[PDB]
């Protein structure tokens, strides 16, 4: 629907992840942190290709179409929410229930025949762990559970985060983040040298295909996923050579992280431990449009007591997130946006040369490909 | 010949509008006031995106096609006027006759086999009003009356106004200003208080479809245009409800205006008494190309003499500009640009949901469809 | 393949020409001067539409495709050059020779089979004259020399140079340089004034069609050019007029300046003498993409000894660069620039109306359509 026909026939083994230029319908995806959004004061955003109002309304959120009906201009444009349950359209003042979308006046005309036949398009919302989900797909949503990784909404599991818009198609965002060969990028990090990481700038792999990776297409909410086990037969990186003379070292630090690192549907990275023994990296790389993504990044650290609580905050605020979320992950931004001339025309997809690290990346594509709840279209965002 | 097929064969009430993206060639447009435009001073302006020239000889004005025949470069990038007759291309000195358009000699070879045996395209220009009318066609052109709302041309009729450019397609700037319920956009103008109008929200139409609005087709000059008469039978909202409740009132004014409103090709509205009780609003939407319009402005009032015409200016100066056409009608300018996305992919044609206060547009776009003068492409701008 | 059919089948004689959007493969191009590339200081540019990558290696030039095999980034956005015979990509790190391309090492998996087996495209590199040169195609260059003027290799020849990117097709340059009417456009040059050089407005051509140019293919170098003899037997203009009135008046000079003016291929134009009676300008209008050149202006003067190359540049400095590289080109510049929306669509070499001076420009269109070694595609580019 999305991509050249000629070029979708040429990566047959995952073309429905090359045709998702716009990401996955039918799933849940984090937008905002739920202290962003005050009661009675709307958000405006794009998901998916889509124009979203976001309120908060007796403590709970809503989500309608940012698109009239009518002349298809954006609500937001000049808001008018003139009771709790409504907002008016500020062109003709159609208005429409937060609640289920209906078209349940129209100011300029009270006896119109349009009035309560008609339903502006709604989106299920959850706020968990002080994240806000929208569910962008239709229908009676699954359990958010099914679309986060593992230990996400474990109940001790504090989650602090950070969010911004990046300029490249969320895919980028997701293979940078599953590579196991890219932490070549990481080697001069400010978080490598001053917490002690061990870091290889990569790994030779050992055993057949089938032992790189884990998928998990098994579990009992629903979750897909794949687990990078390039680490299990692989032999690390630690001096890395040309001509065989040693150029440069991987970092021979104390503390060990990533140990398990793992990529879910619709596209969540979850790596553990990281950036410290005591804490794990949940990031999420949320399609915007084509070009553009929210990258959601979360640290989780499990937490007893609220001084427990307290204090990770005051680490999270002091260390990891300028340390970890902006020092570390700051090459990875580099990185994807480096890799969207190649992908922009959908030729990348097929003119690549993919080498053995990339069989996570791999494995990842073909589950993509055959357990997304939907392929979103340029039909989903016009009309 | 502007629009994908698959769009027009689905918009077959109104196909050739839909098509009309560049404007209807062969009807006369205002470009600029009279007074813009001083003796021997040549301008550059996009009309039907076609570059032109116009330039005032001897107190008449004259317009050629701003693109020399030779290498397809503006003459405007350097004017060289070396006779009053004449324009010097700057480039390689192609001379052309501004009454004519011929090449009259090539001041780079004088024996040229050009010289005499090439015309360059010249547009009829008249001025009424203290306004510039272009007539973008081909062959003689019809009465200037043909292409102007009623009254605009009466000989007490004093006409002053502004022009601006506007991003928007022009259809978007004539749907909205030829729509009876965006009025609602206007509720809170200062105009509304400070000059105490009786402006509603909206309307409640009565009665048959046919008997919403009068066609024009049958005006002795040839005009062609739609008058709206929703409130002819129809009753008008002054307490916009919600759920029953009253959340928003109208315009409490002694002042009556917008009596009729009517829309006339080329694309040209009325509304009278406007904006107080003694005027007459005329406004044009003219193409510029498919994203741009002139916005091009008048007010109307029956003055006796010249004595009368100087009160007119100066409370046109000092109180109706600032306060309506600015004031106002600021409110049309951001409203236009918001209906821009939905419509910027021919989509919002096939997409928009109508209700009853837009049979007043629907008409217009059936009259524009089957009485336009012709369809602007590409083809005219380039070859 | 770059331009449409509809097009190319309207201009027979040279449609190769008019699809060389990108330029001409299998030439030298000038991209840089000698001192603007430092030993093991690489320097990423864009020639014929592709990214490359020049590097100084014990003093040698080497150039590599600014595109890594494996993501398709530019190695430019992070260079790493470990030793002094390879690359290595910021990314995954594989690891490229210099001289020959071949991916020799990969320091994030040095067991992969990739190594030795992949290839990064090179293109060779030569410097003459201060000014680097690179063979944009494939196999074994032929000697510089088929793609210089004549005289620009001369032991004896001082070349000083300027350099800049021109937001023009490179075709626009080319045509414009070497238009024998576009002279008028340097009619109030200071350069002509206080050098007093002798300008005409233009030239009355004088007889045959076939006898305006000169085509050269029987050099000794196998260059291909097209010498402009209109003032062989034209009759100059120095009294331009309309309607017999003498309106603009030729450059009345002692100093007799282009009276040997030849474009070659891939795209040079050499005039001697300019600026000055013992100099000459050799300027190439090099491809960056379809709307972007280098225009890379030379002037050379022969120099017997070291005390006439330091008065020459001297001179350069004081005097011909400011007046005549600056002041005298600057209005080439904005010439080219007022062509490229005619051009722009590709319309324009089907809408143009040439004149008899035009016989030049349409001598080197053929020239250029039957001795050009290639037409470089955007299959060339990407893949
Ligand atoms: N993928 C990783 C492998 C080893 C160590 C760290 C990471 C990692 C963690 C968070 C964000 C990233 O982009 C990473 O590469
Ligand atoms: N082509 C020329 C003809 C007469 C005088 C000067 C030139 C000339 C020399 C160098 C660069 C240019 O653009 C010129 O027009
Ligand atoms: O949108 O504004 C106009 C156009 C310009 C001035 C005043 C207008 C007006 C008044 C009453 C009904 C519809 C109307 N359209
Ligand atoms: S555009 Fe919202 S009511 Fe008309
Ligand atoms: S472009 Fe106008 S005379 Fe050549
Ligand atoms: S993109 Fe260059 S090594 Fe991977
Ligand atoms: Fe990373
Ligand atoms: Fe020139
Ligand atoms: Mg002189």
């Amino acid at each position: 629907a999305n991509v050249d026909e000629a070029i979708l026939k040429r990566v047959k083994g995952w073309a429905p992840y090359v045709d998702a230029k716009l990401g996955f319908r039918n799933h849940w995806y984090p937008v905002m942190f739920s202290k962003e959004i005050n009661e009675g004061e709307p958000k405006t955003l794009k998901l998916l290709g889509e124009n979203l109002l976001v309120n908060r309304i007796d403590g709970k959120l809503y989500c309608l179409k940012d698109r009239c009906l009518h002349r298809g201009v954006q609500l937001s444009v000049k808001v008018e929410c003139k009771t709790k349950s409504t907002i008016t359209c500020w062109y003709h003042a159609w208005t429409y229930r937060w609640e289920d979308g209906v078209l349940c006046d129209i100011l300029t005309n009270p006896t119109s025949a349009q009035i309560g036949r008609q339903k502006l398009k709604t989106y299920p919302v959850q706020e968990a762990k002080g994240c806000v989900f929208i569910y962008l797909g239709d229908g009676d949503p699954p359990p958010l559970a099914r679309d986060t990784p593992p230990n996400f909404l474990d109940d001790d599991m504090e989650i602090l985060g950070k969010n911004q818009i990046i300029k490249s198609n969320w895919r980028l965002a997701v293979e940078n983040g599953f590579d196991p060969s890219h932490i070549y990028i990481h080697k001069d990090s400010i978080l490598v040298k001053d917490n002690d990481l061990a870091l290889p700038l990569g790994f030779a792999p050992g055993g057949d295909r089938k032992q790189q990776t884990r998928v998990v297409d098994d579990d009992v909410v629903g979750r897909k996923g794949v687990y990078d086990l390039i680490g299990e037969h692989g032999v690390p990186v630690f001096e890395g050579t040309i001509g065989g003379e040693v150029v440069r070292e991987g970092a021979y630090g104390e503390k060990i992280v990533a140990n398990d690192i793992s990529i879910w549907l619709p596209g969540v990275l979850k790596v553990n431990p990281f950036p410290n023994p005591d804490m794990m990296q949940f990031e999420w790389y949320v399609p915007i449009d084509e070009n553009t993504h929210y990258y959601f990044q979360t640290l989780g650290k499990p937490c007893a007591n609220d001084e427990e609580r307290k204090k990770y905050e005051q680490e999270f605020e002091s260390k990891w997130k300028p340390m970890a979320l902006e020092g570390f992950n700051n090459d990875d931004i580099w990185a994807r946006e480096a890799m969207v001339d190649f992908y922009a025309d959908d030729k990348g997809w097929v003119n690549e040369i993919l080498f053995e690290s990339d069989e996570a990346i791999v494995a990842w594509r073909k589950l993509a490909s055959e357990h997304n709840q939907g392929i979103q279209t340029q039909a989903h965002v016009s009309g």
